[PDB]
């Protein structure tokens, strides 16, 4: 029983972590394209 | 949409500096030939 709950435990927590930082690396990558579309060289071309 | 709309003003802002700096460069040279016309070298002549 105890390896039955432990397996149990190791499949949860395995999973659960992978998808939580999958989905995180998601939401850094979505961050990323709004600091990009924030992140416009307007000044630049304004100079030239 | 974001992608639409940073295209929309990649497109307008490049047309817009080319065709003002093409106009400015035409007037500059309306300017130079205003000058040249004014840039009458008749004092070497009635010297002569």
């Amino acid at each position: 029983r105890n390896l039955a709950a432990l397996e149990a435990k190791i499949s949860e927590a395995k999973t659960k972590k992978n998808m939580l930082q999958a989905r995180a690396k998601a939401a850094k990558a979505n961050a990323e394209l709004q600091q990009t579309l924030g992140g416009l060289g307007t000044s630049s071309a304004t100079s030239a």
